[PDB]
């Protein structure tokens, strides 16, 4: 849980506080957003709120599962959209800030 503790108390908390994380704090509502074939293209939707709940509920056994959830959220966004898009620019800056806090996680 030590790494998992750091993911929840440091990484998630820091990522959520960035103003441009707002698109990622809730699951993508493909209908209200009028997104065609979102659910056909993205078969594992993921978002920060779900990661929060999973960490609150100790859904994760190992830190690695949680890291994969962060990455899935990013890579879903990179796959469905195009380079240069606003939403991609936001994900890219969020991931850079993710990688930085993750690089200071307790070792081992
Ligand atoms: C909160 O509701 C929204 C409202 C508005 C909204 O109403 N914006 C207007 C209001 C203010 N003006 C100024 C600009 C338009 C825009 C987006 C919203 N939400 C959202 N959340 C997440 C995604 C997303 N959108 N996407 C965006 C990119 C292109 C249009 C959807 C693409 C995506 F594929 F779903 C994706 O990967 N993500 C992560």
């Amino acid at each position: 849980t030590n790494q998992l503790q750091y993911l929840q108390k440091v990484v998630l908390k820091d990522l959520w506080k960035h103003s441009f994380s707002w698109p990622f704090q809730r699951p993508v509502d493909a209908v209200k957003l009028q997104l065609p074939d979102y659910y056909t293209i993205i078969k594992n939707p993921m978002d920060l709120n779900t990661i929060k709940k999973r960490l609150e509920n100790k859904y994760y056994a190992k830190a690695s599962e949680c890291i994969e959830d962060f990455n899935t959220m990013f890579s879903n966004c990179y796959l469905y959209n195009k380079p240069g898009d606003d939403i991609v620019l936001m994900a890219q800056a969020l991931e850079k800030l993710f990688m930085q806090k993750l690089s200071q996680m307790p070792q081992e």
